[PDB]
């Protein structure tokens, strides 16, 4: 677990994010190519997170599932913080997304049923997430998605509160009931190519999200007008349980993957 930059080759830039790039990666002695993400000190400590990437990596130094991208190790230099992470040769669910404008019924509910396996694992060891969002969902050489961000993962403003519950933007406790509500999120933006809550502003989203305001078009079919209705409820006690959703005849008939 002793790391250092002359270790690797460095290739291609594979996505620039907020506080630094992905690059694509070669370990010299093994020749195993992998992903090596760069941040900067500077942006980190200026923003008072550098207690969060501590935690957020020995959690998910500790996860073993194929849909939940992996973590290899992490060192750091004069300036700068490396994490080693899983190659993912066919890139992000946005990126897939803005090329196809929408996803089939057989696509969604197989990405669904690969979400679920990956909640119900986490929740086993009493981890969840804030929020999940498509720009940190990957695919793999088989095309299985992957689950890359935690964001607060437990064991003015900054962002965009599209994917976030009722019951986090208004202040109250919160349980793994979290995750269900961003299955529902997740699913209509599979379908309809853009999330429910979608607005021009941050105000007005919240309006949206707190109330629960949305509206299906009209090529989005009854099995999932169903799931997706019990998945956002205001009140998280309704929302239904993991293997429920992997039971909902509308997942059954379209997935291709076992529970
Ligand atoms: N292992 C990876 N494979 C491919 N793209 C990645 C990987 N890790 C991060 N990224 C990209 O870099 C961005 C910053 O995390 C992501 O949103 C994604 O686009």
């Amino acid at each position: 677990r002793q790391w250092a930059l002359e270790d690797f080759e460095i290739g291609r830039p594979l996505g620039k994010g907020k506080f630094g790039n992905v690059y694509l990666a070669r370990e010299k002695q093994s020749k195993f190519i992998l992903a090596l993400k760069v941040l900067f000190k500077a942006q980190l400590e200026k923003a008072g997170v550098e207690h969060q990437l501590r935690r957020e990596v020995e959690i998910q130094s500790h996860l073993r599932h194929p849909n939940i991208l992996r973590l290899y190790g992490y060192f750091h230099d004069a300036t700068r913080v490396y994490l080693i992470l899983e190659y993912a040769p066919l890139g992000t669910v946005y990126r897939e997304l803005q090329k196809l404008s929408k996803f089939d019924e057989q696509r969604t509910a197989t990405y669904i049923t690969e979400l679920a396996n990956a909640l119900s694992y986490c929740h086993s060891k009493r981890v969840i997430r804030r929020d999940i969002k498509p720009e940190n969902l990957l695919l793999g050489s088989a095309g299985e998605l992957k689950i890359a961000d935690f964001g607060w993962s437990v064991h003015t403003l900054c962002g965009t509160l599209d994917y976030l519950p009722p019951e986090m933007i208004e202040g109250r406790m919160h349980d793994e009931k979290v995750d269900l509500w961003s299955l529902g999120v997740l699913c209509y933006e599979f379908l309809v190519g853009k999330p429910p809550f979608e607005a021009n502003t941050y105000q007005e989203t919240y309006k949206r999200i707190s109330r629960v305001e949305f509206t299906f078009p009209d090529f989005v079919t009854e099995g999932a007008r169903d799931l997706i209705s019990r998945l956002l409820k205001h009140n998280p006690s309704q929302r239904p349980m993991l293997r429920e959703v992997l039971e909902h005849p509308w997942i059954t008939a379209n997935s291709s993957k076992p529970s």
